[PDB]
C-alpha cells in the first residue's frame, strides 16, 4: 500500500514530456511563479495534496509548486479527464501521481487517499478543485485537520460546500476561495468554455455550425461565452434564463430570450450552462427537430435527463466515443454528446494551457499565502486579495504583448490610488 | 426671489409635450413605478430637489416622482445638457423648474437654490448626479441638513465626495449609492455610450468610421461600450489601459492595447472614457495625422489637454457648434469635438431613453427606500438592494419581449436560493 | 434665360468653402485624380452636364473635374437632396450650378435644362446619377445627340433604362455603367448605407437600436449593410429575401430568413432595402407592435404603402421635419421616416466623404475614357476596365494607411498575372 | 488488373455505412437531388470517372449519382485525404473503388487508371477535383476522349488548365466550370474554410486563438472566411493582400493590411490563403516571435518555404501527425502544421458535411446537363447557368428553417424578372 506512483503507462512520460514543453511557453503565469519564487522555494516544509484533473497544464501546475520547493502527491479529481502521458511525465519526474484514464469509482476513492500520506507524516495542505479531497478528509481522517494549514478551492461546488462546513461549524481549516478571482473566474468560466465548446463539438460531430439555432440554457460567464463562441460561427443563438439581470444582458446582446419550452421547437444545438439540473426533459426531447445535437458544458450530467432518453428511446446507436445518438417513437434522431457529461472535457482537450495558467497561478497564489501567511487566514473561506488578482493578470500582458499604461503621481494623485496598488474597489465587476 | 419657475421659452411646452409622449413608450421602468405606485403615493410628504441634466428623460423622471405623490423642484446639473423644450413642458406642468440652455456659472448657482426652499419648508429629499446639490447645501445651507432625511448619488465623483465626507464626518445624511447598482451601472456607463458615442461623433464631423484607426484611452464600462461601438462600424480600434485585469480583457476581445504615446501616430479617432487627467498632451498633438478627431466622453474637459491647443496652436477655425479644428505648427490640422467637454452629452441628445429608464428606475427606487425606510439608512452610503436591482431589470423585459424562465420548487431547492429571491451573491460581476 | 447659376443664397459660399477643405481630406480618390490630371488637363473641350445631388462631396467631385480642365453645369438629381452651402461655394466659384433645397417639379426640370447648353454650343459629355439628364436629353433635344460623346451612369434604374433604350435602338451615345465596379458597387450600396442607416434613425427618433428586433427587407448589398449595422448595436435582425442565394447568405450570418408577413408581428424597426414595390402594405402595419419606426433606404418611396398610411389612418402627427407618426384604428402608433423616402438622404448627410470619394473617382475615370477613347466605346453601355476599379482603390489604401503588398517576378509568373497589371478573372465577385 | 476496388479494409463498411447515414442529415441538396431524379434516372448510360477526395461527403455524393442510374468507378484525387471506412462502405456497396489513405504516387497513378474503364467500354463522363482525371486521359488515352461527353471541374487549378487547353486547341471535350457557381465557390471557399480552419489549428496545436496576433495572407475567399473565423474567436488578424480591392474590403472591415515582411514580426498564427508561392520565406522565420504556429490552407504546400525550414534548421522534433516543431539558429520555434499541406484537409476532417452539400449539388447538377443536354455545351468550358445556382440553394434553405419570400405578379412585373426565374443579372456579385 506503499506505491511511488500508479499511472497507466509509465512509457508515455518521454512524449507527455514533449507536451509540458510546449504547453509551458503558453502558461505565463505558472512559469513567472517559478521564476519569482524557484529560489525562495516559499513552499518548503509544504506537503500539498493536489486533487485536479490530472492534464498537460496541472503537470505544469505541479512541477510549480515543486520548483517553488515543496512536497506534492497528485490524483485526479475526474476519472476520465485524466491524460495519461501528462501523468506519465510526471511519474517519471519523480512525482507520486495515481492517476489514469477511466478509473472505478473505488479506484478514484483509491487514488485521492494514496496522496494523503508522505514519508515525514500526512500532508499539511490541500489544492481542490471540486472538495473531494477535502471532503474525504474531513469525514474520513479527522486526525489530520489539524495537521492541515490551509485549503484552497476553486469550483463553485466545492466552495460552496465550504460554506456550509464553516457555517455548521465542521470546517476545521482555513480555506481560499480562489474561484472568486477576476482572472480565475473569467478564464476557467468565460474564456475557458468560449474556446473549447465548438471544439468538443466539433471533434465529436464535425457538424456545421453556421446557418444552425443554437439553444444555450444559462447566461452566466459560462453561458456568456460559449453564446459568443456559437455567435462567431454564423449560428443564431437562443437563450433561457431566470435571472432576469442576466436576461436584460443577453437582450441587449442581440440573443433572443426564452423559455426552453417554446425554443426545444427551434433548436438544432442545445448547450446547458447551469448547475441546474430538469433543464432539459422528455417533453422538450419529443420537440427537438431531427438529429439535434444536445451536450452539457455545465458541471455534471445533471442538468440532462439522460434516464429519460434510455427510457423512453427505441434504440440507441453508438457513433463513436462519447458520441450517442438515440431514436424516438416519433421518428427523430437525438445526437447526445459526453453522455450528458462536460462535453469539453468529454470531447475535447478541455481548456487551453493559457487559460489555465490564470487560474492556476492564482492556485499557486493561495498556497503561498496560506502556508506563509496563517496568522492572516483564521479558519473561514478568505477571498485571494485585490492586488494579487491584478498580479495574475499582469504576468500575462506579456505573452499577449500587450504595454500597459502605468499611472502618475499627479494622475494617481488625482485618482486617490496608488501608482501601482489595487486599481479598482472590491466591489467592481469588471 | 420667490419666481414659480425659470425656463427659457414656456412656449416650447407644446413640443416637449410631444416629446415626453414618445418617449414615455421607451422608458417601461419610470411608467412602471407609476402603475405600481401612483396610488400608494410612497412619496407623500417629500420634498425633493432634483439637479438632473434637464432632458425630456428627466422630465419623465420629474413626472414619475410626482405621481408618487411629491413635491419636486428642479434643475439642471449642467449649464448645457438642458433642453428648453423639455423643461417647457414641465413649467408648464405647474412645477418649478430653473433650468435653460448655456446659462452663466452665476445663474446655475442661482438656478440650484432655486430648489432649495418649498412652500412648505425647506427641502427633506436630495436627487444628485454631481453632488453639487449635496455640496452646495452641507456648506452653505447646514441649518437644512436635520430636516434632509436622504441623498441618492448616481455620479461617480458624486459618490466618492460621499465616501469622503461620511469618511471625515462631514455627510449629515445617509445616501444610497445608487451608480452601483447594475442595471444603473451598465446602462449609464456601457450601454448609454454605446449607443451615443458614434451618434455625437457623427452629426459633429459627419465622418465615416470604418477603415479608420479609432485610439480608446481607458477599458472600463465607458471604454468596453465605445470600443465595441467603433468596431462594430468597422474601424480598427486601439486601447490604452493602466488596470491590467481591464487590458487583458481588451486583448481578449481583439483590441490592440498600447500606450497614448505609440498610439497617438497610429490613431484617426481618439475617444478617452477616464476620469483620468492628461490622457492626451501636445507630445501626442504633434505626432497626430492630419485630420485626427479629438473629443472625450470621460466625465469632464480634464482628460484632454485642450489649453496646449488654444496656445501652441497657429489658427483655431470654428467648423460650427461644438467643432473646432486647430492648425499646427506642422502642418496637421485637429478636429476637436465639444471643446473637450463629454461629445455624447455635447454633439448628441446623450443617451436614449431607454436606457435612462433604467437608470432612473433606480433613482426613483432610492427616493422611495430613504424616505420610507429611514431607519433602514442610518448615515452614511448605502447600496441598493439586489432584489431590487434585478426589480429594475425585470420592469425592461418587457419592453423587448423576452420570455423569463421561472425557477421551480425542486430547482430553487437544489440551487438553494428562493424562486424569485436574489439569483445572485452580492460580489457576483454578471 | 442666361444665367449664371441659381442657388439659394450666394452668401452661403464661405461656409461652403469650409466643407469642402474638411471634406477633400476625406476623399483621396478625387484629390489624386487632380494630383495625377491636373497637368495634363486631360478633360479640355469637354463640356459636361451634371446631374448628381448637389453635395459637398459632389462639389468636390465638380472642382476635380474642372482642375482636369472642363467646362460643367450642374443641377441636383434630386429636390431635397441639395446643401445650399455646398451650392453656394460652387457658385461664387464661378461654375454654373442650379441647384437648392426642395425646388418644385418644374423648377427640377428646368434646373436642369440650364446646364445643356453652353457658351460655345450645347454639352458633349453626361454625367447622370438617375438618367434625369440623358431621358430629358434624348427625348426634348434629339439634335444635341451627335454632339455627345459619352454618358456615364450610377444608379440601377439609370444604367438599366441604358440597357433597354440600346436594346431598342434609341440609345445614341455610348455609356460606361459605372455602378458596377466593385470599388463603386461596394462603397455606394454597402458601406455607404452601412454607415448611414442608423445615423439617419437617430437624429430622426433618437431612439434606442440595442435590444430592438429590426426587420430588413432585402439581403443585397445596401440591406447586408444595413444588417450589418444594425447588429453591430446590438438589434436582433431579421430578413426577408426572396432570391434563395442571398437567403442563404443571410442565414450563414447568424440572421434568421422569414417573410414581412410573420416578420411584421416581431419587428420594432423596419427597413426596405429593395427596389421592389409593395413590401410593406396594410396587413402589416395593422400588425405592428406599438410605435414601430417604419423607414425605407431603398431607391424610391415605393417600398412602403405610405399612402395606405394617410388614407386607413386616423390621425397623422407631425413630430418633426421627415418624422410623422400615424395613429391606427387599434391603438398602436407608427412612427414613418422621410415620408417613405431615403432616411439616409432624408433624415442624415448622406453616405460620408471617403464612401463617396470611392464611387466618384469611379465617375471622373469614365469621363476621361468615354471622352479620350471614343474610339474604345461603340454605342452602347460598357464597364469600366478593371485594371481602373483597382486603381480607385490602391489610391484609397494610403488614407487608412495600409501597406500594399507587391507580388514578384517569381510569384507574377506562378500566379499567371502582371506584377501590376488586374489580379482577378472578370467574373470574380470579390 | 481487372479488380472490382481496392481499398484499405473492407470491414470497415458497417461503421462508414454509420457515418453515410448520420452525414446524409446534413446535405439536403444531394438527397433532393435523389428525390427529383431518383425515378427518372436521368444518368442512366452515363460512365462516370469520379477523381475526389474519398471521404464521407463523396461517398453521400457517389451513391446520389448511382440513384441517378449511373455507373460510377472512384479514386482519390488525393493520397491523404481518403478515409477508409467511407471506402469501405462504398465498396461494400459494390461500386468500384480505389481509394485509401496514404498512397504511393505510383499507386495513385494506379488508382486513377483503375477507373477508366467499365465493363461496357471506357469512360464517358468524367468528374474531377483537380484536373488529374483530366489530364492522365488527354495525355495518355486519347482513344477515350471522343467517347467522353463531358468533364466537370470544380478546382481553380483545374479549370484553368481547362481554359489552357481549349486556349491551345488541346480539350477535346466540353467541360462546366462548376467553381464558379455562387453556391459552391462561396460554400467551398468562404464558409468551407471559416469553419475548419480553426479546428484544424486546434487538434493540432490545441492553442488558445484569443489575444493572439494572427497573420492571414490574402483576402480572396478563403483569406475572408479564415479572418473571420480567427477574429470571432478574439485574436488581432492582420492581413496581407497584392489586389488594392480586396485589401480595401479587408481595411472597411477593420483589420490592419500591412506587408508579410513588417507582419511576420507580430504574427503568432500564420494562415496563408493563397495560389501563390513563396508567402513566407527564411527572412520572415528568422523573424517570427518563439513558439509560432505556421501552416496553409492554400491548396498546395507551395505557399510557405518547408524546405528552407528543413535546411536552415537546427532540430526539427515530431511533436505528432502532421506536427512538427523546427528549432532556429536563434533559439526561437516554429511549430509547422500539415507539414506545409493543406491543414484543414490535413489536421481536420476537411469541410462539414453540410458544405460539401452544395459545392457537390453543383456537380451532380453538371452532370446532369453536360450528359443530357450534349448540343447545348459544344467543346469549350461553360458555367452553370444561373437559375440552376440559385436550386442548389433554395434545396437547402430547408435543413436551417428559412421562409423563403416568394415574388408577387406586380412586384415580378415592377422588378421586371420571372416570379421563379432567376432574380439577378449574371454579372451580380453577392
Ligand atoms: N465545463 C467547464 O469547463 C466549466 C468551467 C467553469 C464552470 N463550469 C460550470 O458551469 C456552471 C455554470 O457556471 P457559471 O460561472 O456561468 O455560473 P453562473 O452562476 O454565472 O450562471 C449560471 C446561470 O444559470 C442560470 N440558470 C439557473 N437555473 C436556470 C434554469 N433552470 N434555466 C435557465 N437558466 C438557469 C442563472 O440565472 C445564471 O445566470 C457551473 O455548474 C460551473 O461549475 C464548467
Ligand atoms: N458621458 C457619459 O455619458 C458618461 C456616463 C457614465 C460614466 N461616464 C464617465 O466616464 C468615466 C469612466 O467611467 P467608467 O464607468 O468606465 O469608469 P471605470 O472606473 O470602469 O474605468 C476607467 C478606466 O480607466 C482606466 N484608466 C485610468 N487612467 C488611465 C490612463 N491614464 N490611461 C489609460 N487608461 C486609464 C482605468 O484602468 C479603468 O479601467 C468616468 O469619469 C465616468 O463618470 C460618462
Ligand atoms: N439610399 C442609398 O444610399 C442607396 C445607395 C445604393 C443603392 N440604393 C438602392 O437600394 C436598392 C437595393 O440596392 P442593392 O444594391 O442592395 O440591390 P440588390 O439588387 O443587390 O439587392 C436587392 C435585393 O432585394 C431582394 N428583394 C427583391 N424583392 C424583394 C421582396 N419583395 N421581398 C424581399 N426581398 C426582395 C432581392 O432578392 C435582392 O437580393 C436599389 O433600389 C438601389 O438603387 C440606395
Ligand atoms: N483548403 C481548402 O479547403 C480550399 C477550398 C477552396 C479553395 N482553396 C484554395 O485556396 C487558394 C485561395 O482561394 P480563394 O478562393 O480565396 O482565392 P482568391 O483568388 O479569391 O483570392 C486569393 C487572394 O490572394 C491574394 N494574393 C495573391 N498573391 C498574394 C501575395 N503574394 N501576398 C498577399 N496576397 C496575395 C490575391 O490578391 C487574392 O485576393 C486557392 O489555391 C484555392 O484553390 C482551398
Ligand atoms: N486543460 C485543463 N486542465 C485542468 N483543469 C481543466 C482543464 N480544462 C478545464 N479544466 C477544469 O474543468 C473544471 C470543471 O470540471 C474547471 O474548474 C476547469 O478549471
Ligand atoms: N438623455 C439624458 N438625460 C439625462 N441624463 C443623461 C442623459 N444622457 C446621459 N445622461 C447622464 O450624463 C451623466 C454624465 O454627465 C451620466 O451620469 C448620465 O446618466
Ligand atoms: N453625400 C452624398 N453626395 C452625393 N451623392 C450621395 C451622397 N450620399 C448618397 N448619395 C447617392 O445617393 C444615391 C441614391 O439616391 C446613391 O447612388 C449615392 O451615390
Ligand atoms: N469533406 C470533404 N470531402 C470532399 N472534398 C472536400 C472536403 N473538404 C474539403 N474538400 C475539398 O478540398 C478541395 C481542395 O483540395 C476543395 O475543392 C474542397 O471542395
Amino acid at each position: 500500500d506503499k506505491l511511488p506512483y500508479k499511472v497507466a503507462d509509465i512509457g508515455l512520460a518521454a512524449w507527455g514530456r514533449k507536451a509540458l514543453d510546449i504547453a509551458e511557453n503558453e502558461m505565463p503565469g505558472l512559469m513567472r511563479m517559478r521564476e519569482m519564487y524557484s529560489a525562495s522555494k516559499p513552499l518548503k516544509g509544504a506537503r500539498i495534496a493536489g486533487c485536479l484533473h490530472m492534464t498537460v497544464e496541472t503537470a505544469v501546475l505541479i512541477e510549480t509548486l515543486v520548483a517553488l520547493g515543496a512536497e506534492v502527491r497528485w490524483s485526479s479529481c475526474n476519472i476520465f479527464s485524466t491524460q495519461d502521458h501528462a501523468a506519465a511525465a510526471i511519474a517519471k519526474a519523480g512525482i507520486p501521481v495515481f492517476a489514469w484514464k477511466g478509473e472505478t469509482d473505488e479506484e478514484y476513492l483509491w487514488c485521492i487517499e494514496q496522496t494523503l500520506h508522505f514519508k515525514d507524516g500526512p500532508l499539511n495542505m490541500i489544492l481542490d478543485d471540486g472538495g473531494d479531497l477535502t471532503n474525504l478528509i474531513h469525514t474520513k481522517h479527522p486526525q489530520l485537520l489539524s495537521g492541515i494549514r490551509g485549503i484552497s478551492e476553486e469550483t463553485t461546488t466545492g466552495v460552496h460546500n465550504l460554506y456550509k462546513m464553516m457555517a455548521n461549524g465542521i470546517l476545521k481549516v482555513p480555506a481560499i476561495n480562489v474561484n472568486d478571482s477576476v482572472t480565475n473566474s473569467k478564464f476557467d468560466n468565460l474564456y475557458g468554455c468560449r474556446e473549447s465548446l465548438i471544439d468538443g463539438i466539433k471533434r465529436a460531430t464535425d457538424v456545421m455550425i453556421a446557418g444552425k439555432v443554437a439553444v444555450v440554457a444559462g447566461y452566466g460567464d459560462v453561458g456568456k461565452g460559449c453564446a459568443q463562441a456559437l455567435r462567431g460561427f454564423g449560428a443564431r443563438v437562443i437563450i433561457t434564463e431566470i435571472d432576469p439581470i442576466n436576461a436584460l444582458q443577453a437582450a441587449m446582446e442581440g440573443y433572443e430570450v426564452t423559455t426552453m419550452d417554446e425554443a426545444c421547437k427551434e433548436g438544432n444545438i442545445f448547450v446547458t450552462t447551469t448547475g441546474c439540473v430538469d433543464i432539459i426533459l422528455g417533453r422538450h426531447f419529443e420537440q427537438m427537430k431531427d438529429d439535434a445535437i444536445v451536450c452539457n458544458i455545465g458541471h455534471f450530467d445533471v442538468e440532462i435527463d439522460v434516464k429519460w432518453l434510455n427510457e423512453n428511446a427505441v434504440e440507441k446507436v453508438n457513433i463513436k466515443p462519447q458520441v450517442d445518438r438515440y431514436l424516438l417513437k416519433n421518428g427523430h434522431r437525438i445526437i447526445l454528446l459526453a453522455e450528458g457529461r462536460l462535453v469539453n472535457l468529454g470531447c475535447a482537450m478541455g481548456h487551453p494551457s493559457f487559460v489555465m495558467s490564470n487560474s492556476f497561478t492564482n492556485q499557486v497564489m493561495a498556497q503561498i499565502e496560506l502556508w506563509t501567511h496563517p496568522d492572516k487566514y483564521p479558519v473561514g473561506v478568505h477571498f485571494l486579495p485585490k492586488k494579487l488578482d491584478e498580479a495574475v493578470a499582469e504576468a500575462h500582458l506579456g505573452k499577449l504583448n500587450v504595454k500597459l499604461t502605468k499611472l502618475t503621481e499627479k494622475q494617481a494623485q488625482y485618482l486617490g490610488m496608488p501608482i501601482n496598488g489595487p486599481f479598482k474597489p472590491d466591489h467592481y465587476r469588471y
